[PDB]
RNA sequence: AGCGCCGCAAUUCAUGCUGCUUGCAGCCUCUGAAUUUUGAAAUGAGGGUUAGUUUGACUGUAUAAAUACAGUCUUGCUUUCUGACCCUGGUAGCUGCUCCCUGAUGCUGCUGUCAAUAGACAGGAUAGGUGCGCUCCCAGCAAUAAGGGGCGGAUGUACUGCAGUGGCUACUGAAUCACCCCCGAUCAAGGGGGAACCCUCCAAAAGGUGGGUUGAAAGGAGAAGUCAU
DNA sequence: ATGACTTCTCAACCTCCTAC
DNA sequence: GTAGGAGGTT
């Protein structure tokens, strides 16, 4: 639900980076790219085109005589495993669409293909003679690699020095399912220039880190949902490997409870009963309402001139430009809709909070297309009382010149900024032919009522 | 003139205002919602220029909670706006076509000085518009196997025109700056000096010692197909 | 060939081999 | 002999 990722940038001489460039470049992206292929002869994949599902098995088994081949023979055991889980996640995403929405697929990019570390216990933060976090991988230990990033992302790599030097220094009594870093990925940012490879392009790393794991008493959320799952899964499992699983999950119950140096913080403890709601719109892309779902009496309105106080501005920029895209695509992304879905998802965030909102609600994407045609024709016939003709040339310069708003980008960025405090996300069924703020209070109440009758 | 945006005034008000009757009455000082009008406040600027400031983290005190204060550490990632800065270009190479009239569509439009003019020299984004931009109009321009008239070269129904048009690449020039300069580093590291303002001490005053200011925001990333034209 | 949508994913303990 | 690095394995 809520995951951060996490932005750095791998520092270190010359040579690190040639070497990082040669065991790669030359060797895991061509490595990767076989895989591809190979299973994409495998006669099983028709099979696999009958259900959408792969085993966890068939893609180590196919890896495995790779790796004692000479030409992919110089690697770590740990960039093997990175290969074939970029290959499992790829294909997966592939059989998931065709799936849902029921062959060579090799990716074309001159970039080398990233390298992920799933296992967290792979790279060893230390701390650097002159003050930097020095960071290494699990194989290729001595190429050693400075992190730069900036004041708001540096406490998660002090905390992720933090958790291994409280893992190491206590006899390995912790467990790794309670640390704050998940998943990495590897990768170039592509720098313009001219040079070698390895001098020219930056190396920079994505670090996946689980917020509910930052504060202490956010940590006790985790603990249980972990303990619950494993629980469950240890009581349906109940063979040599399956007993060697099962004695690690058991020894797992018993590490997880050992206690972390965590700052603690209050958990939002929201009102059930405080309602907020946020209603989308053409003519304005947002309106926020507090209700109270017991008394109907609405705590607060507001509209997308006060979320965006002292920026809105930025939102007839947004307009501006995405009029001119249209128009020079019909002639033949400044990532600007995506920072307004942000300050939006965080201005409704932070009313709730203020407000002691414990649920939001916002509606689904499905009925997005009914209500902008209905706004549309609502406002042709506000402004055009009663002749077609006007109403249809009236709808016609009004789409022209104001587009949509991309809702579902903004559904994402709400949903991700919620995720951080803990209130909960709802849908709702979205009312036609009303004010904002009446569509607003009346998506409020009807999902009162479905979770009522739920 | 149609449409979109800012806020100027007015009206109805609250998401506002005080006392509580804590849910009802009045009001528009402030913050905002809806409608009409409107060209004295705002939106609005062609191309780029940063290891760019802040929006950070932790620990305590107060608000029972938003939040503020005090102390410690600090880092440079992807962005987003404001302000300031240089130019409206110079070289070479490759490469599509071809005319008189009539188009859809599309491009250009700042200021001053010589030349009627093409074309040169300075300033310089306040770049043609109602307050502001646009698929909208105001002018000029424009190429082609879009239509028509063909002419010469030319034996032929055959081909060319009747010096201009667009695109690509390498070397490349100015800013390489958030008070402004000097030096230095550009997979690494900053150092030095100076102007204005504010606070405190010394201090008759002038001045000197110590500190700060000289913009503000947001963050989930990887890979993939799908859809619409 | 170009902007949104979406479904995937975001491991964890254990064992063997060095070093002074 | 404990601490750190490389590899396994579902």
């Amino acid at each position: 639900m809520s995951q951060i990722t996490i932005q750095a940038r791998l520092i270190s001489f010359e040579s690190n980076r040639q070497q990082l460039w040669k065991l790669m470049a030359d060797l895991n992206t061509p490595l990767i790219n076989e895989l591809l292929c190979q299973l994409g002869q495998h006669p099983d994949f028709e099979k696999w085109q009958q259900k959408g599902k792969l085993p966890s098995t068939v893609v180590s088994q196919l890896c495995q005589p790779l790796k004692t081949d000479p030409r992919f023979a110089g690697q770590p055991s740990r960039l093997y495993m990175s290969a074939i889980h970029i290959v499992d996640y790829i294909y997966k995403s592939w059989l998931a669409i065709q799936k849902r929405l029921q062959i060579l697929l090799t990716r074309s990019s001159s970039l080398p293909f990233p390298l992920v570390f799933e296992t967290n216990e792979d790279m060893v933060w230390s701390k650097n003679q002159k003050g930097r976090l020095c960071v290494h991988f699990n194989g290729l230990s001595d190429l050693i690699f400075e992190v730069y990033c900036g004041n708001r992302q540096l406490h998660w790599f002090q905390r992720f020095l933090e958790d291994q030097q409280t893992k190491r220094k206590s006899k390995n009594q912790h467990s790794s399912g309670l640390f704050t870093l998940r998943n990495g990925h590897l990768v170039w940012l592509e720098g313009e220039g001219k040079g070698e490879p390895w001098n020219l392009h930056h190396l920079t790393l994505y670090c996946c880190v689980d917020n509910r794991l930052w504060t202490e008493e956010g940590t006790e959320i985790v603990r249980q949902e972990k303990a619950d799952e494993i629980t469950k899964f240890i009581t349906n499992m109940k063979s040599d490997t399956q007993q060697a699983l099962i004695q690690r999950k058991q020894s797992t119950l018993t590490r997880i409870n050992n206690s972390f140096e965590r700052p603690s913080q209050p958990l939002y403890q929201g009102q059930s009963h405080i309602l907020v709601g946020v209603s989308l719109g053409l003519e304005k892309p947002a309106t926020v309402a507090v209700v109270d779902a017991i008394a109907n009496k609405v705590l607060a309105y507001r509209s997308i001139k006060q979320l965006l106080g002292d920026n809105y501005e930025l939102l007839n920029r947004q307009r501006r430009q995405q009029q001119y895209l249209s128009h020079e695509r019909h002639k033949a992304a400044s990532e600007l809709g995506q920072h307004i879905d942000r300050l939006l998802a965080k201005a409704i965030v932070a009313l709730a909070r203020t407000y002691k909102a414990g649920s939001i609600v916002l509606p689904k994407l499905g009925d997005m297309r009914e209500v902008v045609q209905s706004e549309i024709q609502a406002i042709a016939e506000q402004k055009f009382p009663g002749y077609i003709e006007g109403q249809q040339k009236y709808a016609k310069q009004y789409r022209v010149n104001v587009h949509r708003w991309s809702y579902g980008r903004l559904i994402q960025s709400i949903q991700s900024k919620a995720a951080q405090t803990g209130i909960v996300i709802e849908e709702g069924k979205q009312p036609i032919r009303g004010s904002p703020h009446d569509k607003a209070k009346e998506l409020a109440l009807s999902a009162y009522n479905l979770r009522l009758t739920r």
